[PDB]
């Protein structure tokens, strides 16, 4: 039943997103390649020039370009969610255009230390500091990330945790403008049974961390509504993704 159902989200999730969170952890510790380190202007020049052959404005494109395949990932993962897909279109769109930002963040936990940030599936190593020595407001905008990234890992979550949390942030009843809103509520509800299941068999000792991932919900929202108002204050394939 609810074992099961956490297992098949755990498999949608390994079936479509590449950086698993623990192939995050085997690089970052060095199992057996040695992610190439950004620390300067230097070596940045190097990671996009080649290794052998403004700077704020492209620290920033590359965190836009991350993206563009998360979401695919994202609504992928979504998909093979069966009961995401019996909903009607409207409501799908809906529902990865206001989860999809929440998600990309909690993921980004995944890939970030407390030294700085996995790039490049796997083969780049941006640093926490040389990103802070960016001219503000760009480095006003990746700090809160960092923070509740340290944060958030501090939880101990593995992929299997992670899978069903991105469920339960997609699958969202309280989007704007959705159609069957209590359709949404009841599969979240199911997402939520299960999730609470699951980490209290696998974290069984941990027995607050339901309550704290409910709040990291709650403030991964929060979250992208400032980072939506400093991006203003900065620049001033299938139907349904081409949408989101
Ligand atoms: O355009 C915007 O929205 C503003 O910029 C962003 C746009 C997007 C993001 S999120 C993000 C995510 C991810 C990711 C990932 C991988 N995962 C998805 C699959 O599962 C595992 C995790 N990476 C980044 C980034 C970055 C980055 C930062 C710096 C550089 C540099 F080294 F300078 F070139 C290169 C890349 C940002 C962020 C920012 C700033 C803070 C974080």
């Amino acid at each position: 039943d609810l074992k099961a159902f956490s297992k098949h989200i755990y498999n949608a999730y390994l079936k479509n997103f590449n950086m698993t969170k623990k192939k995050a952890r085997s690089i970052l510790t060095g199992k057996a390649t040695a992610p190439f380190v950004i620390h300067d202007i230097e070596t940045l020049w190097q990671a996009e020039k080649g290794l052998v052959w403004e700077i704020s404005v492209h620290v920033f494109y590359r965190c836009q370009c991350t993206t563009v395949e998360t979401v695919r990932e994202l609504t992928e993962f979504a998909k093979s969610i069966p009961s995401f897909s019996s909903l009607f279109l409207n409501d799908q769109v809906t529902l990865l255009k206001y989860g999809v930002h929440e998600a990309i963040f909690a993921m980004l936990a995944s890939i970030v230390n407390k030294d700085g940030l996995l790039v490049a599936n796997g083969s780049g190593f941006v640093t926490r500091e040389f990103l802070r020595s960016l001219r503000k407001p760009f480095s006003d905008i990746i700090e809160p990330k960092f923070e509740f990234a340290v944060k958030f890992n501090a939880l101990e979550l593995d992929d299997s945790d992670l899978a069903l949390f991105i469920a339960a942030i997609i699958l969202c009843g309280d989007r704007p403008g959705l159609m069957n809103v209590p359709r949404v509520e009841a599969i979240q509800d199911t997402i939520l049974r299960a999730l609470e299941f699951h980490l209290q068999a696998n974290h069984p000792d941990a027995q607050y961390l339901f309550p704290k991932l409910l709040q990291k919900m709650a403030d991964l929202r929060q979250l992208v509504t400032e980072h939506a108002q400093m991006m203003q204050r900065i620049k001033k394939p299938l139907l349904q993704e081409i949408y989101k």
